């Protein structure tokens, strides 16, 4: 209720630029020594986007244990995220190993592989069901199982083969294809049915491990999506959206990873969607069917 309040009057005023500084100007600054080492130059997509040591991914190999990737723990909310970087060519190899090691059940990707006439992502899952992947250094096996092409979206099943113990995992795939970078959604509705299909999966019980988030940079989109499902969290807990302090969340998932949110815009997006997903919350089922009629997903 008073994130509506403080919506109007940032919207009435203009001031979506300078709230948006002013939680940059205040956010978390910690060190990523390990991301800057000189042997993990080439595991790093973007110069200046690196996770801090304190909340960093570490890989069980005992050679390099770097990938790009935070834990974001949200101690109150009880939920965790790990957000990471769009795997590169040599490191799709350690993301599925982060994947099989942190046993994520879910993969979000809020990306296409190619935007704007650049490889945005590595092609890290297969497309066809007959065309497996392995990666020998990890000595994992990739296979897609099956599916679900929506108009914004796809699902796909993933199995998931440790080839050393053969251990097998189903792996869901949330693919959100209509999301241009540096940009907020279509609407919250559309943003709403692909982040209650996400929650529907079971993917983020915390009897699995922690959902896996990506984009290219795993920072504006990503962190979007993290933020918006985290106050949706909060405010379910207490059944008080009132008690839910959007800006006060980011500046707490900001300590775990730099760079949430990326622009004015995407943070305005968030209170949007964080204000309209209120509704399910509190009490009205029949908002969910409305969203995906908006989504318009078929
Ligand atoms: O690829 V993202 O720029 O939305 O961090
Ligand atoms: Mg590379
Ligand atoms: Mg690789």
């Amino acid at each position: 209720m008073e994130m509506e309040k403080e919506f109007e009057q940032i919207d009435k005023s203009g001031s979506w630029a300078a709230i948006y500084q002013d939680i940059r100007h205040e956010a978390s600054d910690f060190p990523c020594r390990v991301a800057k080492l000189p042997k993990n130059k080439n595991r790093n997509r973007y110069r200046d986007v690196s996770p801090f040591d304190h909340s960093r991914i570490k890989l069980h190999q005992e050679d390099n244990d770097y990938i790009n990737a935070s834990l974001i723990k949200m101690e109150e909310a009880q939920r965790s995220y790990i957000l990471t970087q769009g795997p590169l060519p040599n490191t799709c190899g350690h993301f599925w190993e982060m994947v099989w090691e942190q046993k994520s059940r879910g993969v979000v990707m809020l990306n296409r592989v190619m935007e704007k006439g650049s490889l945005k992502c590595a092609q890290y899952w297969p497309q066809k069901e007959e065309k497996e992947m392995i990666f020998e250094d990890t000595n994992l096996k990739l296979t897609l199982i099956s599916e679900d092409i929506k108009s914004y979206y796809t699902v796909r099943q993933l199995e998931l083969e440790n080839l050393t113990t053969q251990e097998t995992r189903e792996i869901l795939h949330f693919h959100y294809t209509n999301w241009p970078d540096q940009t907020a959604p279509e609407s919250p509705a559309s943003f709403l049915n692909f982040l209650f299909k996400v929650r529907e999966s079971g993917s983020l019980s915390p009897e699995h491990g922690p959902v896996v988030v990506h984009c290219s940079a795993g920072i504006g989109r990503s962190g979007t999506f993290c933020l918006a499902d985290t106050c949706l969290l909060l405010m379910d807990k207490r059944k008080d959206p009132s008690s839910v302090d959007i800006k006060k969340v980011l500046l707490e998932m900001r300590k775990f990873r730099m760079g949430l949110i990326q622009t004015a815009d995407q943070l305005r997006f968030s209170y949007l969607a964080v204000i309209e997903g209120a509704k399910f919350i509190m009490g009205d089922s029949s908002v969910q069917d409305q969203w995906k009629e908006l989504s318009h997903e078929d």
